[PDB]
């Protein structure tokens, strides 16, 4: 279960996920979570690599977001690891 206030967290992504965030998003320095997770999102949805109708799976081996999460696919609901693929790609700033 995820605290309202992780959205509010200050990354600065690495360059892999920078990579990624610029194919969907403007770039600057600096994102919130809040924008790093709908840049992903946008990101899996625009390419098609989502499976709702398939459990929740987004599979990933064919890709960088692959590379980025270490993973051949994961299910959407799992937030926590979600949480936690993401922090490794990238710096919590304050
Ligand atoms: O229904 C749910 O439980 C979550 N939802 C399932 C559908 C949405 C959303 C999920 C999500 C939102 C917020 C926090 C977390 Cl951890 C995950 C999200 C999203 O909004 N951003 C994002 C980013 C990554 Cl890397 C993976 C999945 C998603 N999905 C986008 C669909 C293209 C898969």
């Amino acid at each position: 279960q995820i605290p309202a206030s992780e959205q509010e967290t200050l990354v600065r992504p690495k360059p892999l996920l920078l990579k990624l965030l610029k194919s969907v998003g403007a770039q600057k320095d600096t994102y919130t979570m809040k924008e790093v997770l709908f840049y992903l999102g946008q990101y899996i949805m625009t390419k098609r690599l989502y499976d709702e109708k398939q459990q929740h799976i987004v599979y990933c081996s064919n890709d960088l977001l692959g590379d980025l999460f270490g993973v051949p696919s994961f299910s959407v609901k799992e937030h926590r690891k979600i949480y936690t693929m993401i922090y490794r790609n990238l710096v919590v700033v304050n």
